[PDB]
């Protein structure tokens, strides 16, 4: 269960064993692209800098992230990395501009990572499409918007603790 990246974002498995096949996935720009999804429930310590997090994912779902408050950029940057690495079909969906699967050079790019790379450019898009849920009614749990501030109304799926 060793350290790995994906780009900024830092990980660590606790369970779980993913599966990954090719699929064609509508991104929300109107392109179709063949993009490795991941079948199975998988579940990682996260980070981003000084950021703490437990991730849950599904096939094409973040099923939960619990995030260690920390300084609001990380927090957003962990968020969106999290969105992105979960596969999840709001994300996907969440992608209005153009984005680029070859260089200028004819090379290959990542799909995942230029998914990163876009949505850490465009993280108002991703949170407005994702949407929001009632924030948990426990006093050691607190939701948080678009803008990292605790509130009554949470992130799909995300939670912060002090702890
Ligand atoms: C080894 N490991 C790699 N990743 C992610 O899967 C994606 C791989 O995407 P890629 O690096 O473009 O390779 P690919 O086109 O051959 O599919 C990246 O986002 C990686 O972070 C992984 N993702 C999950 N869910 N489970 C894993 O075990 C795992």
């Amino acid at each position: 269960r060793q350290r790995f990246r994906f780009g900024r974002l830092e990980l660590k498995r606790i369970s779980g064993r993913g599966f990954k096949n090719d699929e064609e996935i509508l991104i929300g720009n109107g392109t179709i692209q063949k993009i490795g999804i991941w079948d199975g429930e998988e579940e990682f310590h996260v980070r981003c800098g000084e950021c703490r997090g437990i991730l849950k994912k599904s096939k094409m779902k973040l099923e939960k992230l619990l995030i260690n408050s920390a300084k609001k950029e990380d927090m957003r940057d962990l968020i969106i990395l999290c969105m992105v690495f979960s596969q999840d079909t709001r994300m996907f969906q969440g992608v209005r501009g153009e984005i680029n699967f070859l260089n200028r050079a004819g090379q290959l790019l990542s799909p995942m990572y230029q998914l990163q790379r876009y949505f850490l450019n465009r993280s108002s898009d991703l949170f407005d499409q994702w949407g929001y849920e009632e924030s948990p009614k426990a006093s050691e749990l607190h939701g948080i918007n678009e803008s990292m501030n605790a509130s009554d109304y949470t992130l799909k799926g995300v939670v912060v603790t002090k702890n």
